[PDB]
């Protein structure tokens, strides 16, 4: 061989990922040999519980597949690795990614296995809770787009259908002075038209009303956290494009009253843009930051490094389907404006001095 | 000076591991590997007698500029573990992905320090990812112009009935004020002549939004449903595992190329699967099974059933209308889009209720 045993039992005794060693013996593999960072992982001491099949870090926990395929593999005679759901002395959970590979020892004609276990428990809990944020954004995104739709269709139909309202008005002012035999039937069809057109009006409130229902809460909130969220969902694609990430963070002024899912979709929808203008840029620079400011309010800052404004485009950008692009909705920023004044405070856009955009908005 | 195993039994499991595991000495900035087990062999492509007493740094080889460096370094100096996940080239070249955990050691008899390696081959779960990670964007994107352009059909086919009513009675309104004597006369029939062109105008805005967020390519390609039904169950299906829910894919290879838009047909899939999955939400027995079969007019049928909450007497034909919704928070607008995506398509979508009190939806393609 290449190292002497003694060497390797010494590294793997201090070892910072558990290592064990078992026995079949029927149908329990019971532990043999563990080292002190499997006892510090479990909080069980070597003593307690050698000689004995390590099914009790599952406890209760009977029934997960984890259980059943390495159960198969292991009369299978096959490694195997899995991630199980494992609970320490004093009751607390955690996750266990988990090797085992079954050796046949020749010499004591026996079966062995050698089983490396790792504790994934923070890294599961972070894509769990990516998980539940993109679920409730991904919800949230489209009752938002259908509540712009619905309110800038609205907006577009008022004139006309006000329009023809004061047209039957004027027409039956006209008419009343009037004594050809088809004037009634002139009055009631312009009024059915009239009813019509109020009917109109109200199956337009209608959808609107039934789409953008939803609660108005408002709540403390710490922009930290936030601001962590929307560039976790937002952000991702940053280290492959090369996206210095800058987050300028004061602690006394991070907590604002806010719906966070509201924000959280305001800023992910920032941080999209701000990404895509940065995607031919040559520097490529993202700053967060968040500020005091007047009315006992909070200013967040974003500045890029993007493809910026051009001249005439800056007062356009808050209008509802005002896009650049060829596969653009120019809803983010209009429905971001709308969340930012039902909550309190301002947004609003300004080229920065690097030719790119920076985006503001008070809380 | 405790021994619980022989050493030698120990080196033997090490041996034999599946996982593989290095040691290595520390000499510089350089830390030479001194152990290597045939697992790492397998995995690196590389014979111990090649690259025995070298740093393994050969395994990025041009991908010289990694975050895993700079921490893997840092760690290093600072003689504390790390664990990272690294891109690693084979002898051949090939890539793959190695989750790699460094222990370092300092053993005093020795007075030296050694870092002990175990290292995973991690390449499978990592394409997921990243292939989960494309899709979700994509779903994003495509579910929010689903939405809207529904929203734009509905509220138009909703809002034509009226408009037309208007039109038609301002039509009408012309025809008796024809051959007419009054004075105000002319004026009349100026200003119902505006009213029309004004709905006309109406109806034109409302073609505009429909025209302007419904533009998107329409492709139809050949797709593997097997293939597509893998990606629509890694986003529509990622909690049926902790929910131990039964899933079953029954796919048949003659019957499994159709042609489809991928985009439109994951959406629809990934809806059919959180239905599914809520409506097993208070079931004790959770089983979802997926069939295809062949189809007449050269379709195929693809079958889903579970074994949910199911549907009430009166919910069956009302649920491909748009905004028909049994939940409070729900929008009404999967059905009604999967199932004009459907026909679009060429195929027949529809829904009944199962044997097991859960809902079976169908569609053709
Ligand atoms: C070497 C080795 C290490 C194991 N380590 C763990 C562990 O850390 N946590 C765990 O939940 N199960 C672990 N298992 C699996 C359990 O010991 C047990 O074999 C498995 O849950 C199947 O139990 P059953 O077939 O009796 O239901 C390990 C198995 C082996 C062979
Ligand atoms: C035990 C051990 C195993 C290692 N295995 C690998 C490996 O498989 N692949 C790899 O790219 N780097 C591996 N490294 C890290 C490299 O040896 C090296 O420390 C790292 O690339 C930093 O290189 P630098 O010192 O030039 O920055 C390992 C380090 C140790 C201590
Ligand atoms: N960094 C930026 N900040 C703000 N506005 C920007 C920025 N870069 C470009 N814009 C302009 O703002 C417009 C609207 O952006 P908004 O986020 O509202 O929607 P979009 O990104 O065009 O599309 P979608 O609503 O589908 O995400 C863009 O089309 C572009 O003209
Ligand atoms: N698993 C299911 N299978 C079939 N029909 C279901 C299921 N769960 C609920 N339904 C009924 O069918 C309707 C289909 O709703 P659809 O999937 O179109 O949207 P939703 O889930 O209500 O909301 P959203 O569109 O926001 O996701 C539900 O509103 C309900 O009436």
């Amino acid at each position: 061989h290449m190292i002497n045993a003694k060497l390797l039992q010494l590294m793997v005794e201090h070892s910072n990922d558990g290592i064990v060693v078992a026995e079949q013996e029927g149908n329990e593999s019971i532990l043999i040999y563990v080292n002190p960072a499997f006892e510090r992982l479990t909080g069980y001491c070597a003593d307690d519980i050698l000689y004995q099949d390590c099914r009790f870090l599952q406890g209760e926990d009977h029934d997960q597949p984890g259980r059943a395929i390495i159960r198969e593999a292991i009369r299978e005679g096959r490694p195997c690795c899995q991630v199980l759901r494992n609970y320490r002395k004093d009751g607390s959970l955690f996750w266990n990614e988990l090797s085992i590979t079954p050796v046949h020892n020749e010499a004591d004609q026996l079966t062995y296995y050698i089983g490396i276990q790792r504790d994934v428990t923070e890294h599961q809990q972070t894509q769990a809770r990516l998980q539940e944020l993109q679920s409730e954004l991904v919800h949230v995104s489209r009752l938002s787009a259908m509540g712009e739709m619905a309110s800038a269709l609205a907006h577009e139909l008022n004139q006309p259908l006000a329009a023809i309202s004061n047209y039957m008005k004027g027409s039956r002012r006209l008419l009343a002075g009037s004594s050809d035999p088809n004037t009634p039937k002139v009055e009631s069809a312009l009024d059915r038209a009239a009813e019509q057109a109020l009917r109109a009006g109200q199956i337009i409130r209608r959808l609107r009303d039934f789409v953008a229902r939803g609660e108005s809460e408002k709540r403390v909130e710490s922009l930290s956290k936030l601001i962590e969220e929307a560039g976790a969902l937002g952000l991702a694609g940053a280290r492959e494009q090369n996206v210095q990430l800058r987050f300028s963070l004061d602690p006394g002024a991070d907590l604002v009253l806010a719906d966070r899912v509201q924000i959280q979709q305001v800023l992910v929808n920032l941080f999209r843009n701000a990404l895509e203008a940065m995607a031919q840029s040559q520097r490529r620079e993202l700053v967060v930051t968040n500020t005091p400011a007047a009315d006992d309010m909070i200013e967040v800052e974003v500045s890029d490094t993007g493809s910026g404004f051009q001249d005439d485009v800056i007062p356009n950008l808050f209008q509802t389907f005002f896009t650049t692009k060829d596969t653009g909705m120019g809803v983010g920023l209009s429905i971001s404006r709308s969340i930012i004044e039902a909550h309190g405070g301002r947004m609003w856009a300004e080229s920065n001095a690097s030719g790119g955009a920076t985006f503001r908005f008070t809380l």
